[PDB]
């Protein structure tokens, strides 16, 4: 699990982190990677070096697999399978009026696929979005960054009052008590779908994070997007069920999900 300075070479920038930087490079004898450097005091690094051999056991063809660490000197690196396409929510930005309904829920399934896998491994990613999925070969969705807010520093980021928290995508019991399961992750995933069929609208865009817990908790719900059928939106507003025990399981949620895309 440990690479090398040696081992790595950059070739050039991919883009901004709000942590670091990623580069696309090459890893020596294996692959073209996306390369993260991370800024001193970012992250717990004991914490994540000691988790590094267990994430990487978590090999699925939906997740954006990390290949290792380079941690000989500051910033450390982490080593990430290459998507060639980019996230997600840039993807379908760029491309409004292209997708037809079929492929919009191919997205929505290949999401799907990668968090029945970690629900079944009893991992939560705890911040799904359309930010976060990134497009491969062949327009494969892959999920990324799966329980890697375990090991920010910035309280911002990681409180449930924090500025910079993600409560447009949590569910109640995490944006209240920072409840984490596969349940609330199921939430996230119904956003993930509206923010897929809306071809990347931002949600809730003209509200505050404070309006939102006050809109979501008085039972305020996203609108159905054009390009969502009456099927696909009743299965989102099942996501977003108020107790997680009422949410279906990305187990349940695949069967559904395909059911309609087999049909
Ligand atoms: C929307 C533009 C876009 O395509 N983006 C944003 C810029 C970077 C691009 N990119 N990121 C990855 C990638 C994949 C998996 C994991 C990471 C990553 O750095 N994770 C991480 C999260 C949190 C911490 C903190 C400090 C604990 C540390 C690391 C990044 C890309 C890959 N693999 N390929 C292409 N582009 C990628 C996405």
């Amino acid at each position: 699990w440990v690479i090398d300075p040696s081992e790595l070479t950059f070739v050039q920038e991919i883009g901004s982190g709000q942590f670091g930087l990623v580069h696309l490079g090459y890893w020596l004898n294996k692959d073209k990677v996306a390369i993260k450097t991370i800024r001193e005091g970012a992250m717990s690094e004991e914490d994540f070096i000691e988790e590094a051999e267990v994430m990487m056991k978590l090999s699925h063809p939906k997740l954006v697999q990390l290949y290792g660490v380079c941690l000989e000197q500051a910033p450390i690196c982490l080593v990430f399978e290459f998507m060639e396409h980019g996230c997600l929510s840039d993807y379908l930005r760029t491309q409004r009026g292209l997708f037809a309904a079929e492929t919009l829920l191919g997205m929505c399934l290949d999401v799907c696929e990668g968090m029945a896998y970690l629900e079944e491994a009893c991992v939560i990613h705890r911040d799904l979005a359309a930010r976060n999925c990134l497009v491969g070969e062949n327009q494969v969705i892959k999920v990324s960054d799966f329980g890697m807010t375990r090991f920010v520093l910035d309280d911002q980021y990681t409180s449930s009052t924090g500025t910079k928290f993600p409560v447009k995508w949590a569910s109640p019991e995490v944006f209240s008590f920072s409840r984490y399961s596969s349940k609330s992750d199921v939430w996230s995933f119904g956003v993930l779908m509206w923010e897929v069929f809306s071809e990347g609208k931002i949600p809730y865009e003209n509200r505050s994070n404070s309006e939102v817990v006050e809109d979501i908790s008085t039972g305020f719900r996203l609108y159905k997007p054009r390009l969502a059928s009456t099927h696909v939106y009743q299965i989102m507003n099942h996501c977003w069920r108020e107790r997680p025990e009422d949410r279906p399981a990305f187990s349940r949620l695949l069967r559904q999900l395909a059911e309609i895309a087999e049909s």
